[PDB]
């Protein structure tokens, strides 16, 4: 019933009120400057971009979500087969459960069966690095789905409020991670889980050789909220404490700036409450290399394959519309299109010593 | 039934909820400084100003709206005959439909019949320049109403979400436009359609010899909203994507600043959600040479001639009041009266590198 | 029935919704810094201050309001006899009506009968200076109540929307005013009427020898609103235009700054929506020499003598509390106590080039 | 029935609507930067800190509240015995009543009986120093509970609106306080009472040798509100005046900055509307040495011992969570962890000349 937590996560995320609960992406404060004369035609817009060694159709990825059981695997199947069809990369949920129990291995292995060509991304938790995971468990997760990269997740917020949570993040784990990167065939992405990557955390990770980040800021799926609900449900007293932390974290937009600024040469996924292609566009324009999505993908896949195919169409169209309307012929042009940064995001950046002049240069 | 789109545009704009829907002019953030001692009498205020080669009574124009059918032409008739009476210039709707079908030619030609002296402004769409329009179609549109100028419209936003939309804006079209200006007897205005002119777009247009701009920013008629409604109505899936773009664009006030700043010597109409003579006053004060109106004129003309005559009286009075209360004896004095720029418009201008010092100089 | 407008003004102001209607003082944005150790006792706080040649008990005045009829004069009687008792100066309403009709002379003359010692301030409208008033009409108004000063009022906003309004403010009127000051035995105050004095207006007035100003900014009695109501009532079409100007003007707080800054050595009444002793305190602290009130005094006087005596007690106490809690032993100490300027007032001051450094110096 | 005021204070504070009534801590504007990789384990977080000569378990204190009667003493008993159990320091309510009546001495003396080891802090009012309290009354208060320090309270705000209030704060009282510190065996803390310490007040107190401050800013228990309620209840006319001052004071967060900045080397309690361990965390991070609480401790103690034990667990956990999620191994690390200062708090600090650069340095 670490597999029970797995179904509870999906069940709450999908059907309960946790999307952006008391949180904010700050994407509100980002405005793409409209170009009344785009200088391009809609049909010649090229959404292709690179994702490590492969090429992907759209600068969007599905980030890690689930696995560890049947109904969980058949979700992963729906996601993967559609992701394949659209040429967009897919992460899988934490593979811990598949390392601990061989029955859960199938619900992850299905992904590569049904999606042979797209980038697939493994997933293990940072806490497990403190609790005696090493080179072989990583290679396990990797070869189990023939992953093109592995995502190690940061979730100290969640672990703290989780009823069975493991809030251990000793510096030792980074020495280990860095050694494991020596021996690994594929690159590592470090990703948060709804609470965002600060420039301190980015710089630290970078100092240990981490080059790929996934922001996962607040404003999307509220993981403190999900554990709060699990806490309420067990009459665990932590529930009320969690309530005080519902807006803890770096908002996604702020995280994107923070990471891009503190480690310019990084490969950067901008995720955490990306809900439309416009949001994807803003995130990329703001500094991300690719935009990441979880929850809305889950909600669609639960409704069935074509429901999700319609979702990706809507996202892709939206993105292309933002590109069109900024005169951005391809992903590179979008990355350097004109933006306005307003309100709280501005105040944030200024206080954190993010120089708006030198920032415009770093993003391009 | 490109004529059907023409009636549907009028029918939605006039009777459905699209005026400023999730959009904003930012005119809110503009404050005309009250002068307790004006230094003038109300009766000596002179609202006269030049409009290319003619002189107009008020620094206000009715911008292009409709034509292509009977009930559409009898609207144009009401507008034009009232515009004439008040000595205010009038643009007509897109003349594409009249180029394609000779029956629609009457609904445009009526305008010059009933309004012999005021500036009348022709209208063709930018996409048509990529789709084989040229010198002769322009001269057609012009001589068809004995136009004093022709407005070429930017509507990539609209075209994108339009169900039958043509979102093609290749750079070629500007090379063509620039050549057509060589041969044309009247000047060209480039205008947007509810989404605004950025300083990048202004500068580009200017580099092709365009000197007359009509901002048409967001915060008035929401053209994305109108197409969304047409999409909902056809059960076209684009409807929901459109919903995400309802606040896409440059707000009018911001656009005025952007144009005036990036191309100081421009002749500049400030339009997009101008609803009162106070709005007109702000737009002029802010940097516009003349203020532009569409939707409220439509709504009045639909109610009848005198309903619209009362409207122009209200607008004029309001304008004169703002002039009086700023001690502005004439349109020139208004253009350099004292203002305050606040809130989001300030943040916008700062981020976009609009120097408030050097701006005050350019508008004065 | 210029006497009828007099009754209607009181009747609307007193019983209808016009106090701060869509307007704002910006006093919100002014904060008096609390001193946990004041350094004084409440009982030793000295509220005394000078008012031209006289001394007054409190740095507060009742500004001009009414007269011209019986029920209007018996209001002036209640106000005056209470003002006398409290040693606070009182302005009277416009004396135009008393110049035009000798029956109205009594409703003004009563004031000096019942208030022999306090400063009484005469009142005439600026428009009348263009319409043939001069030295003798001024001396009339003065000697009619043995005034210690005369207030000439600026009301171009009001006159514009007034149904029988006279919006004439030629520069000639200042040449005349300046000559009339030559021959007058008492000083002149120029005051606005709900719409505030800008720094341009202040400077202009100053260049004609005017040294005493009464801000009367927006956020209090909305005089555009009052005339709008009169308009609605006569089915006058101006009603709707007025509605668009409901928030026209300089907010009181801004006006105080603007005047103090542009003419440092001025004697300055801060009025326009002063509703509590805290408001009075903020206004003085901000830069006013004395605080001015109209509407709330009217409303109390209408309820009877003791109702108004209780009002002045409440005001005085409130003021003293603010003085106590800022460690301000007397009016001078309050004028230089510590403040915070926030929000929109700050943005206003910055845009209008009011240097916050050099401002803090000027207000001391 | 100065003991009646004691019962009324508790009875209103506890059961009526006065917590943060029209007031604000500004803690909203303080954001602790989330660290996705903390670099520590939750279990190795050390919350210990020094409190004068003693060491305390948590950087939190219960600030002074009550005493003077039986049901008041049995509250003090519950608080103290729990405070003891958790190793957190406790202040007692004003000991005036125990100096005046020997029956009230028991309700204070109980505290040291049931809490032998924790720091206990005496309490006397600043007004009593002008009304002939001296060395011996201080030593009385101290030895009556074997206090480790004495808090003298600033409450001019309260005294002003109190029906039986004594608003006397002559400078003389500081000369006296300073002399009394000569002869006293324990240190003196100066604390406010819901209205905050300004940098002027801090500097003044410091110039008289005061080194320990307790901010007690607005946004928590509204003492003006409490006296307002007492006023309403006695039909005292001051009630309405009080209403106008409900948001008078320095917001806690602002006060913390102001004190830390004006007197860097101070020992500083940050109190006034601290309601969660997150609030405690923010206050310490911001500049406080320890966080202070009153009202929520009262409310729990009223419900019984274990209700309050649960409360302290909740607070401690919350605090440790904030520490964890900022990678703060101990109280010192938290004091120098990364923050963002936004909105009104930023505007406040800027206007008050608090240099954000030189501030970041002072807080570490
Ligand atoms: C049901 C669900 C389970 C998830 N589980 C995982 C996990 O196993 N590992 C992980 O790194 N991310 C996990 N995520 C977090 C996402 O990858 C993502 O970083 C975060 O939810 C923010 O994106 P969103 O707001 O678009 O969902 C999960 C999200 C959802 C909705
Ligand atoms: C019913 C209607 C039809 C319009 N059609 C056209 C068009 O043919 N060509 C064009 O350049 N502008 C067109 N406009 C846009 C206006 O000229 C104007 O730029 C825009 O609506 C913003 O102004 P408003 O908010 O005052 O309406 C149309 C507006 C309306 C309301
Ligand atoms: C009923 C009434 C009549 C007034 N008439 C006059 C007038 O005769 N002359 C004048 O200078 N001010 C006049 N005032 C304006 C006030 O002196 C004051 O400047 C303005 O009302 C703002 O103050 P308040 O908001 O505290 O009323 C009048 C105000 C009221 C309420
Ligand atoms: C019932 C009650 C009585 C209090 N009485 C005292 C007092 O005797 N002396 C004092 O210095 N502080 C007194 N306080 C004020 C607190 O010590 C504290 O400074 C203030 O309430 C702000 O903290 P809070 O918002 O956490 O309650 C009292 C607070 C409460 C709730
Ligand atoms: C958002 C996120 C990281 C979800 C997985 O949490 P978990 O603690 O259930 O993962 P694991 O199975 O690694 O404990
Ligand atoms: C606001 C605006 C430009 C309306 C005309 O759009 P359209 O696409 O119907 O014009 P055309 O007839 O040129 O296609
Ligand atoms: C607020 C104010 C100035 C009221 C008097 O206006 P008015 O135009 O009735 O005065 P007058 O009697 O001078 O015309
Ligand atoms: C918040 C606070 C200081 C409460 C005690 O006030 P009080 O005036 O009842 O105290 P004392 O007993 O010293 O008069
Ligand atoms: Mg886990
Ligand atoms: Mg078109
Ligand atoms: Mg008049
Ligand atoms: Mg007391």
């Amino acid at each position: 019933d670490i597999v029970n937590r797995k179904v509870e996560h999906v069940e709450i995320a999908a059907f309960e009120n946790v999307d952006g609960l008391s949180s904010s992406t700050f994407l509100n404060d980002v405005i793409l400057v409209h170009q009344g004369f785009p200088g391009i035609s809609f049909s010649e817009i090229n959404t292709k971009t690179k994702f490590f060694r492969k090429e992907i159709s759209v600068p969007v990825m599905v980030t890690g979500m689930t696995g560890g059981r049947n109904e969980l695997g058949r979700i992963n199947k729906i996601i993967a087969e559609v992701a394949e069809k659209f040429g967009i990369p897919m992460g899988v949920g934490s593979q811990r459960v598949a390392i601990e129990k061989a029955e859960a291995r199938e619900s992850f292995a299905i992904v590569r069966k049904v999606a042979p060509t797209i980038p697939i991304i493994a997933n293990l938790g940072m806490p497990q690095l403190v609790k005696g995971y090493g080179l072989k468990e990583f290679q396990d997760a990797i070869q189990m789905i023939e992953a093109d990269a592995i995502a190690v997740h940061l979730n100290p917020a969640q672990e703290v409020f989780q009823p069975e949570g493991e809030p251990e993040y000793q510096i030792y784990a980074l020495e280990k991670l860095r050694d494991i990167s020596k021996e690994l065939s594929v690159p590592i992405i470090v990703k948060e889980s709804g609470n965002g990557i600060s420039m301190e955390t980015a710089k630290l990770l970078y100092s240990y050789g981490i080059k790929n980040f996934d922001t996962s800021g607040q404003g999307g799926t509220n993981w403190i909220a999900i554990e709060m609900i699990r806490d309420i449900r067990r009459g665990n007293w932590k529930a009320e404490s969690a309530k005080n932390f519902l807006d803890w974290g770096v908002p996604t937009a702020a995280s994107i700036m923070e990471v891009r600024y503190s480690v310019p040469d990084s490969f950067l996924v901008g995720s955490g409450g990306i809900r439309s292609g416009l949001d994807a566009a803003k995130a990329i324009a703001l500094g991300a290399d690719i935009a990441g999505m979880a929850l809305p993908v889950l909600k669609s896949a639960i409704e069935g394959k074509e429901s999700l195919e319609q979702f990706f169409r809507k996202i892709i169209f939206e993105l292309k519309a933002a590109m069109m309307l900024t005169g951005s012929k391809d992903v590179d042009a979008l990355k350097k299109t004109s933006i306005v940064i307003l309100g709280k995001l501005k105040e944030w950046a200024e206080y954190r010593g993010i120089n708006l002049s030198i920032y415009e240069k770093v993003r391009k």
